[PDB]
């Protein structure tokens, strides 16, 4: 009757396992991080790329590990090398951390429903 919007439902904050299958051109997402290793976050998912095709990753996810390699304290450069080298079947542990992510993206913030919005 009244429509049931997904946007009015909380995005799960618990860690998840996601398997991504490499395309001809990589995994179809970009990351941001720091040289001190304060987290690796998905900043962008390419429409139609492997990450998108999984249906299980979003901007603001922190990549905790790749194929069992702990990336919680890695630089973006280290993370990029790990992801490159991860082979054709890539097992990611991710966790949605929009507040932490929002500190990286200019003019962004987290709304009442836990979504990242940019002004």
């Amino acid at each position: 009757g009244s429509p049931e919007f997904l946007g009015e439902e909380d995005i799960p904050r618990e860690p998840r396992r996601i398997v991504i299958h490499r395309g001809s051109t990589g995994l179809g997402f970009n990351i941001v991080g720091t040289e001190d290793g304060e987290g690796i976050f998905i900043s962008f998912i390419l429409a139609g790329g492997p990450a998108d095709l999984s249906g299980e990753l979003r901007k603001g996810d922190q990549i905790l590990s790749v194929n069992g390699v702990d990336l919680r304290n890695a630089s973006a450069e280290q993370a990029a090398i790990a992801l490159k080298n991860a082979g054709q079947t890539v097992t990611i542990i991710a966790q949605y951390k929009p507040e932490e992510y929002s500190r990286f993206e200019a003019n962004s913030r987290v709304d009442s429903s836990g979504r990242i919005v940019t002004d």
